[PDB]
């Protein structure tokens, strides 16, 4: 598998999720996909992929794409961010 990270946004009181600006660190095979990331975050923080965007190297990746699609090798830094604050 490969080492993948999710940069959690600093939203400690700005929302009800466990977002505090920290970084999540998971390990998944390149064969998996963003679908696994969005769901795991939704389970961890609470925020569904409906508003939760995952940005890999500056690219808002979607459920339809995979880790292999973006070539997420060991050390893939994803950036979690809210799609639309409102």
């Amino acid at each position: 598998p490969v080492s993948i990270k999710v940069q959690v946004p600093n939203m400690q009181d700005k929302t009800e999720w466990k977002l505090n600006g920290q970084v999540l660190v998971f390990t998944l095979p390149l064969t998996d996909q963003v679908s696994v990331i969005k769901v795991k975050i939704h389970e961890a923080t609470g925020m569904p992929a409906g508003k939760q965007k995952l940005q890999y190297e500056g690219i808002f990746i979607k459920d339809s794409n995979s880790l292999a699609y973006y070539n997420m090798a060991n050390g893939a830094v994803i950036h979690l961010a809210l799609k639309e604050r409102g």
